[PDB]
């Protein structure tokens, strides 16, 4: 075997972060008619659908006000991410994550030969990336690493990147003259009226994914918006696009743009409903203290501190019925992450959560 | 931008699309009773949610049954992909490393080419197929895996052939999979077209520790916008299921849930359901082997299975691109990117009798 | 039996080159052309007419330089010899500066041309002895018919202050003999020196692809020469067209899509040489305090052995790392160092 | 100002350069694009050569040549080969010796260095086959002793070959006299009628050979030296000279070289054998010119024809031909006569020999 990958790391649930809702029953409908189109059946284009990169190429501009990016859909964001590592980072090369990190990411790394990894600190009342350390890192790095990663709002931490750090971290990167990769997952979770938002340049490139926002997550379809202007970038997404999925699902497709024509509202107005499973779970978190839990900013999860001596992370969530996720996989070890976006009141059950010590 | 990346070849996404020879794919659409199914379950919460990475539990056996009863493998474990593309994509990140050496044999299919370079795979060692039939060299494997130092970590081929459109009779594949073996490397298998035979030319499968089997739905089936495929890999090799399980988490996570119902409900029909249509191709082979005539005699060779027809252009005519361009204008594919100049790809699956007007093709 | 002329050319020699490859891009461009026809007939002697106007445009942009014809060439050592060959006669004597580019030196030779006056430099600063220059111009009989220079050195890893530069090309104006300046390292500067151009009637420029493109074993380099200069060009075309002919034309191809990258693709990679320079330069700390020189340009530094040790060549068959003998560049008792050619290989290069 | 040396050196379908048509082998070009991303091939190589190649052409010399005493050195040309070897076995102020007609280029290159005393001699009025007879008497009686004879072996621009007889006693003839013989065997590939092109070697013999013209090459820039191995201080005289010219040559150029070889010489006399229809075209449009009037056929690929006594300005009647393009003979050292080349044409050839003379 390779060494690339050997050295690659590995009852209620609250574990898999996942929605309860299925997606659109009119967007569903809609799909339901189109089957039999030859079309559906055949190869699409490598870059997506014509319509659904237009619908949007819309929705970037409308409501993330982007106007510089093209999109190119892709069997999942986690394909995705795949695409832009192997297009921006040589194996050998260094890059930069925030910890508590998207564990994927950091696989995804290593998986093609980027194991120079440096995790960076969040700033430890927050847990927002600390720019400072950033900035230094790239300054004090040689070589300068090749791209930043970084996902808001927050997976594992729940917590958002606000506008000013997001712009900063832009900055940072712009003059040392490396990449910046924002993984835009779950801008529709947002929680207290904190504000998600977009930023663009020819050094940002952003993924985002139709699974958590409208339920579609066994369909398989994301999306990058990457810098149009950039020479010969569209040219190497094309490649590694066409070795890889060669073009998402057609029907998977059709139904992200039916989907989507429901309008962002639809999304929304169901996250809503989550905020009443964050507060079951936040007081079913108690016994870890007063300041141990953080998260609840925006998408669905929520960042708790094990007591002191349990750094074991993997026996603890062994021991417990309801599933929890070892925080030590994101970069934490005595950490844990709940999630509270998949269950429907039953969530009230899943604050069977023990915790005795 | 990356070097391994950008010193991957473009596409043939280039495209002057004129009747269309090219892209190699059926005309047929997938089983009618198989889609009816899909239609009323596109509601079940199941098809919405992530499904295991390996795949359906359901698919899988299925998928078991297959293999042993029609391809005669009883050692081999089951990963469902989001196509035969992604597939073998997995099966380069696990079993190369960047700077490794891997061998091929020319015409070789262009897509694997480049899945190499994609990830850092760029010593690629392409061998010769013997001169009257294609067929891969074994002798030049042999000496070419014991005289480079270090030896090569995989060899791959194409059965039957992309875009030679021959076959790999079952002594030649047994052999290179001994070769292989002696050597200490691997043997990677795509069988895309193994329901893809003619004139009673028999496809075989074989398995061992050293051998990793990949296939796909996408042509035999039509399903082809419903991207599934699988890996049937050693199940005794120790840690090779987690290496897997790693890549196969990283990229599709698992392939579209409605597409892998698609695949069992299509399966379900049997591989006569295959079969049968196929027969029907070469009344198209013969109609577009006398359409290229003018080429000399000895000049074409396939038709032993795939769908395609493989091509020699005449000595002046090396930039195949140009003559593709001149036809389209008053559509093939180019030889070269199968690293072979000078020839040219016909794909005679695509068309329905439409094909006796392909033969507007006068050279 | 053989010959005088070459029997007498000095034999020859650590080697100054980049470890970085020539553009991704460019050499992605290169694969899909192979198959022109025009790819494998003889182009003209002049270069690539595309290639030759890239050039051009390049000259004035980055170099202000509006009165030049570009000819391009098979390496820069090529061009050189064009050059000798063109302005120089057998018998003519020549000037250059110690220490001196080790071919130009041999070229000279090759072609008859031994009388070669060598120049000294400032010895803190190794930079090129204007007063020396012009007394010698001025009281040699016959006036010396041209003068080269290396700017930044090869050997030193020294530049020529624009100030200096122009001055030693009045000089030559006044005395009436030609001024040939090897502009290989153009590129590389550090500490935000500045690397100028500058051009006249007596002037004639040289440069390489090689080693700020990584493009050394492709083979192509250029001349900007004296446009206005009757009968120039024509001289130098029929030099051309019996050594190489032309350039390859891939080559030239290769050569034309690396300059679309920009300068900047260069100096970047350039930037990081500066950590190996600080890492060689320590290395170099037993020789003792100035016994270094250069690391103001080029890849080159330049250091002193102790007085004891004369031979250099014994000293580097001695040394297990291979530098370069100084001497081969007119300078008894001195080595060279390359921290141009390695990538953190280079801190095992250290093990001295 | 300028220098002497070179300022007193010499300066619609065509007949004139002569190439070849065709490219170099497919299977070559292929395998050179696979290899363009490797690091060896932008680095500097060895200044004699690619060793797979000095390898390769060492056997090739052996086997086809039957050359087993000579040492190979790459250089980026046969034009840039003969330079090596003008400078290495010529001083200027030196006397040296061709035959008539003469290569061209060898004749400035010799000036270029400033030998500019060239001795040209005469060959045989039906033959062109060079006299040596006038060699040995020139060579004994000429003082100082010329110090290297140039040949052309099929001849540029005669299109003669010299039989082996007479080649061999050309160099007894040097040897006696203790000069060089330098031999070009640029169109080695190129011969005609089953006559046979044959190589010679000896202390006092330097060959040189190029990929130019047998494998359409000519953009690329590839060619050999082939020198005697046992002749002390050769290899470091021509190691110098190709230090400062060269370096080395091209590295893709090397390996294409290398990889045009492996489809042996037959791939190469194969195209060699369907220039007989053009040579036959074009030899028929010479026909008004006369009996003895072309000479020529017997290798590379030229044919070289004597005009009508009474037009002796061979330039004018170049010019006045617009409407084909030919060379002018007077380049060679033979006014009257005209260069024709029929290498580099596919049957537009019979167009070309469609435009054809009327006096």
């Amino acid at each position: 075997l390779t060494d690339t990958p050997v050295m690659v790391q590995i009852c209620i649930s609250l574990a898999q972060g996942v929605v309860y809702w299925q997606p659109p029953a009119q967007a569903l409908e809609k799909v339901k008619e189109i089957i039999w189109e030859p079309s559906v059946s055949r190869y699409g284009a490598d870059e997506g659908l014509p319509e659904l990169r237009e619908a949007l190429m819309q929705k970037l501009g409308h409501e993330n006000n982007l106007h510089k990016s093209s999109v190119m859909v892709t069997a999942g964001a986690n394909q995705a991410f795949v695409n832009v590592v192997l297009t921006l980072c040589d194996a050998g090369d260094s890059v930069v994550m925030f910890a508590p990190y998207y564990f994927n990411a950091h696989m995804s790394f290593q998986m093609t030969g980027v194991t120079d990894i440096l995790v960076g600190p969040g700033d430890p009342k927050t847990l927002h990336p600390d720019a400072d350390w950033l900035e230094s890192t790239l300054k004090n790095t040689v070589p300068t690493p090749k791209l930043v990663t970084v996902v808001n709002p927050g997976n594992p931490s729940g917590t958002y990147i606000p506008e000013s750090l997001l712009k900063r971290i832009s900055d940072i990167c712009k003059k040392a003259g490396c990449w910046l990769v924002i993984d835009n997952t779950y801008e529709y979770f947002m929680y207290d009226n904190r504000k998600h938002v977009c930023i663009e340049a020819n050094h940002i490139v952003n993924i985002f994914s139709f699974s958590k926002a409208y339920g579609m997550m066994g369909w398989r379809v994301g999306y990058i918006a990457y810098p149009s202007e950039v020479e010969g970038l569209a040219a190497q997404l094309l490649k590694v696009q066409d070795n890889i999925p060669i073009c998402a699902s057609i029907i998977s497709q059709r139904l992200a743009l039916y989907s989507m024509e429901m309008g962002p509202e639809w999304v929304t107005n169901q996250v809503k409903d989550l905020v009443k499973n964050r507060e079951v779970l936040l007081e079913a978190l108690s016994p870890l203290g007063k300041g141990a839990v953080k998260g609840g900013e925006g998408a669905i999860y929520l960042w708790a501190k094990l007591p002191d001596k349990y750094m074991d992370d993997f026996k603890v969530v062994h021991w417990l019925g309801v599933v929890l996720i070892p925080g030590s996989s994101s970069g934490c070890p005595g950490y844990v992450r709940v999630s509270f976006g998949g269950l429907i009141e039953k969530d009230c059950r899943a604050a069977a959560e023990r915790l005795r010590k």
